[PDB]
This record gives C-alpha cells, structure tokens and sequence, in this order.
C-alpha cells in the first residue's frame, strides 16, 4: 500500500493510501475525516482486482494543511469539489465512490455533478435534517467538544463498541482532535447542502442507497423514503453508522459486489 | 368502561371493552391479544369524542373460548373475519381501526376486504417476513416458550421496559398462557398472509403507516419501502413495538388526530 501525501492547487495537502490494481474505487470518510477506518477493508477490495484510493478529508487527521474555507461552512458540494481535486491529482478518471454521512452527500454530490467521472455511488446514511443537539456543541471549548463526541460516537453511532475502541490510540487521538474541526464546521451547513431535494435527478442514477441494520428507523428513516421515492436501490448493512469499521468483511464484499454490478452494467 | 362479553357464531366467546360515544375506534391488539394494552388510552380516545372498542383476540386471555382453528395456523385474513365477527355483533356499521404486529395485518385486510366497514386503518410494524427464531419456539415446552417470549418483549421490544412492567401482575400473568398459544399459531403462518403482495391494492386507500422511532431498522425497514411505492402515509411512533404501553398519550393522540383528518376528508 502506498501511504503519502498531495497538494491541490486549492492549497489542500492531502494524506492519502493507495493499494491494487484495476478499476478505480474511492472510498470517501464520514465527517470524522478518518480513513484509517478503512485500512482493513481497502486491503480486502484491492485483492478483488481494484485499485483502491482514500484520504484524509481537508482539516481532518493528516490532512489538517488546508485553507480555512476547507472546514468551515462544509457543504457537500464543497467537498465534491476538493474530492475532484485530489481525483485530478492522482490521475483517476473514472472511479467507484463510497461515502457514509458528510461523505454519502458528498458522493451523491460527486454523482449528479461530475457524471463523467463516476461510474457509480454507494451512499450511506445521507443526513438531511438539522439536529441542534449536534450543531449546539459549536460554541463549547474543545476538550468538551472532543469529549462529548468521542462518547456520543462510541455509545450511540459506532455500531460495534469492541471493533470502535479497536481502532486504537493512534486513530482516537487524530479523532479527539478531529471533533472541534467537525462540529464547527459540519452540523450546521451539511444537512441543507443534502443532494437529495430534486427527486428526479436521482431516478435512474447509478445510485446505491445503505442505512444501518442496527440504527435507530428514525435516524435514516427519511433516507428510505427518498430512495424508494426515486426507484434508487436502498438496502441495509449490519451495524450502524460505521460498517466499515464494526463489519469490515461485510463491508468490502458489500463495495466490491456493487462495483461489479455496475461494471457489468456498463459493458 | 363497559367491560363484558359477546358470543359469535363462529364459535368465540369474547371479552370486550367500550367507552365513550361517537364515531367508531376499534383497537386491534398485537399478536399476544391483550387489550388491557389499550386501558389508559382508551379512555383518552374516547374523551374525545368516539365510541372505543377493543377486545382481547381469540385463544388469548379473557376471550380464551374460541375454536382451536382460530388461534392455530392463523392468518391475517382469518383474523380479519373474527374481527368483522365481533363488529357484526356489536353492530358497528363503520370503524376506523388501529392494529400492531399480526394487528396490522388484520386491519390491511379489513380495509381491503370489507371496504364499506372500514373508514381508515391504522397499521403498526405489520410483520411480511419468516423469523426462524421466532417461529422455533413453536416446538419448545409451554414454560420455556413463556420464559422466552416475556424475556424478549420486556427487553427487546417494549419501546419501554417500566411501562411494560407496570402493566401489573394481572396482565403479565394472562400474557404467561398467551405466549405458548401465540407461539405455536402464529410466527410460522401471520407472514406470509401479508395483505402487501399488491402494491397497487394499497394506492388511494385511506391507510396511515407507523413503525416505532427506537426500532432497528432492520425490522421493519420492508414496510417502510412498501408503504413509500404505494403512496401510503407513513411516519414514526415513539418507542418500538407498543407506542399504546410505552407512549400512551402520544398513541392516543395519533389515533384521535388520524381518525379526525379521515372525517373531514370524507
Ligand atoms: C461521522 C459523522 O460524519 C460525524 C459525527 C456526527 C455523527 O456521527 C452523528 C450521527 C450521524 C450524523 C451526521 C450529521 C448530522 C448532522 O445533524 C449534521 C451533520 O453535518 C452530520
Ligand atoms: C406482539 C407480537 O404480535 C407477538 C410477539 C412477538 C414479537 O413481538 C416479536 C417482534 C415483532 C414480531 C412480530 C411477528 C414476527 C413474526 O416473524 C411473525 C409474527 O407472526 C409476528
Ligand atoms: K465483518
Ligand atoms: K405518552
């Protein structure tokens, strides 16, 4: 695996991991930024015959070296473009993209305006409501931040506590940090950005819709009736806001099975 | 509170309450047929407005004096026609239901069978898909299935561990029998009765859809995705399996507010 760093012309210096060789998969972060939770996973869809690409998101982890408008007021049409951005850096010209949360608006962002680019979307848990408990810890100081979302993640989203705490304290220290940068930035400007309010756009997309078998119906219950709305295929992986890190087999054969759906699909 | 019983010809002697009077509610118990579920709403219900009736379901509980062929090898479209039963005998004309769990197949299949009776049907988590878990018990000893199944329901799918326990000892006692009698004649064959093979049966048919806001949403995640191809309303409850025992006055006011919008529309 390739594990290096990349400068945009937007002034993003991305941190990013490459293995394999094939068609183009990108796995893009939730809005923890993290991609460190994918390193099981982007082992396991390489070895299919793809190359697999992911990155720190800007501000975030590794890839904190960016310009301020690149973590505050985030919107998924923002990162869309920074996406692009490092796409063009690597060369990639046409990919695969998975996103959950920030990252599922992101590649439905990805999807709608870059067609050319994407041969197909895997989004999961695409939030397109506000939630003031989530936006009002933006005027807390940082350690309270940090503390209050590395509990709320543990407890109430990770989906698989073992595999969550697993992830170790290299990963939970970038996290802690992450967690200021996130609320800031995030809560408040994501869900109105969601790609999701023109129906029509979305009917017919190579679209594929995942919540969490686990999570609470009313978390995503809004994602079901918008994919079903628009004929997108809409399924369930086990776990809940995370399958990347609580089910990562299951994950990856979740990712490389709809690749090749559509690689099938495109021939 | 009337609190009494009624015989129909077909063989079940039922326990019964109603309260109030107006326009018809009818609230259809869960598979387990226990309508003291019901107790504290019904009294909010009617207080609006509307003549309440529920029953406890045949086999179950109070209305225990039934047929074996109605509490074995049970279907929605079997339990629809026990319930047009006990609404024949109380002579009610036109109702607005509400029914949960092999409840809301039981009242998609009201809607659908005897459109003229039913004036809305409100239907909860209704349950379209074979559970091995569940319809294993079956083959299990009364007292194990009954340990099981109150396991479950307490810590599973109450949507509310101190409201179900405050149900009382009564009640938890009638549930110890019901659970054997619910495992053996239900899980293997309310599923595949679901009354949702035509989506477009269910188009324009004054139906509400809930499922429970704190249920996985694996569990109901088909009903979701059907009742969003026919058009049908659908929307969340608080709670999970029982919003009538965790959320009372949240459930009796849903029941109120639907039944009212279906009288102005018509
Ligand atoms: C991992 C995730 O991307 C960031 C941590 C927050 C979290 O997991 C809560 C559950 C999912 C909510 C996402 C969400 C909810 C909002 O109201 C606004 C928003 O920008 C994102
Ligand atoms: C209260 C409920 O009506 C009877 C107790 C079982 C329970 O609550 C488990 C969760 C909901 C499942 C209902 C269900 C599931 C099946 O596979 C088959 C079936 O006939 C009913
Ligand atoms: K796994
Ligand atoms: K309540």
């Amino acid at each position: 695996r390739t594990r290096s760093t990349i400068s945009t012309p937007n002034g993003i210096t991305w941190y990013y991991e490459q293995e394999g060789t094939g068609p183009d998969i990108v796995l893009v972060p939730d809005g923890l930024g993290e991609c460190q939770m994918f390193d099981s996973s982007v082992s396991q869809i390489a070895a299919q015959g793809f190359r697999v690409t992911t990155f720190d998101m800007p501000g975030m982890s590794r890839s904190a070296k960016a310009p301020a408008e690149t973590y505050t007021e985030v919107t998924a049409q923002k990162l869309a473009s920074y996406v692009i951005s490092i796409l063009d850096a690597l060369d990639i010209k046409h990919a695969t993209v998975w996103g959950c949360s920030s990252g599922a608006s992101t590649v439905v962002a990805l999807l709608l305006g870059y067609p050319d680019r994407i041969r197909n979307a895997m989004c999961h848990e695409l939030p397109t409501k506000l939630l003031d408990h989530l936006s009002n810890t933006a005027v807390l100081e940082d350690e309270e931040i940090s503390n209050i979302l590395a509990n709320v993640m543990l407890n109430d989203v990770s989906g698989g506590s073992e595999a969550w705490q697993a992830l170790g304290v290299e990963v939970h220290a970038r996290l802690h940090k992450n967690y200021p940068v996130w609320a800031r930035g995030y809560p408040r400007t994501i869900p109105p950005s969601a790609p999701v309010q023109d129906v029509e756009a979305l009917r017919g997309k190579p679209l594929d819709w995942t919540v969490g078998a686990a999570t609470p119906t009313e978390s995503f219950f809004d994602n079901i009736v918008t994919a079903t709305k628009a004929g997108v295929n809409i399924g369930l992986l086990p776990g809940m806001h995370f399958p990347y890190v609580s089910h990562p087999d299951v994950f990856a054969k979740y990712v490389v099975e709809t690749t090749q759906k559509h690689l099938w699909n495109s021939s």
